[PDB]
């Protein structure tokens, strides 16, 4: 149905090589863009939008997303998600949680690579 | 495919003549205990624990759900989502979020329906 490939981290990213662990018989078509695979979430960073550590967050696989929304971003292959900020050269990564602080990347310092759009989550 | 039933409220239970709406394509075999049904929610009232307006709800029908569970249940015909704590006859309906206030219910001076157990959610 819809593939699992590994985690993502609502906090500070962490490594992570993704593979299928499992599939659940869901309409990819229920979220907008579809879903193309899930990642179960660990951490508290996004816990103010509604997504807890244990959740199964839904991406739609791109590359371009703008400013606000809310992504899948690998660093030196250590993944995260959160609401995305690109200015210039600078990428600020913005948590949903007060007791967290964003993440900078800068582009011409480190290479930077979008995974994937946020578009639903899931918890059972 | 789950069904779509209508409305509950995470805040003041709201009047609600439940009927098939739609239906989702999601196994109810993803949660445990099976869900028979999807909600639509309103309100803010179980934020702390990710449910946010707007989310979908599963739902396992059941009418024995037992204390600290999170349950749909209905009173004067009107329906709400919230923590459960039953003593004697006298049911209390406790939120996720300091904003709000609990819900007491005297089961002498009432009827009140247990529709069944909050199993799971799906945000789209």
């Amino acid at each position: 149905g819809l593939p699992l490939v590994g985690r993502v981290a609502a906090g500070e990213p962490l490594p992570a090589q993704w593979h299928i662990e499992g599939h659940y018989q869901v309409d990819p078509s229920l979220f907008k863009p579809n879903a193309d695979f899930l990642l179960r979430v660990s951490g508290m960073s996004m816990k103010d939008i509604g997504i807890m550590d244990g959740d199964l967050l839904a991406v739609h696989k791109t590359q371009d997303v703008r400013n606000g929304q809310v992504v899948v971003a690998r660093i030196d292959d250590a993944v995260t998600v959160a609401r995305l900020k690109k200015q210039g050269n600078k990428v600020e990564l913005l948590p949903e949680n007060s007791e967290f602080k964003p993440i900078v990347v800068d582009l011409r310092q480190q290479s930077f690579t979008i995974e994937g759009l946020a578009v639903g989550v899931i918890r059972n």
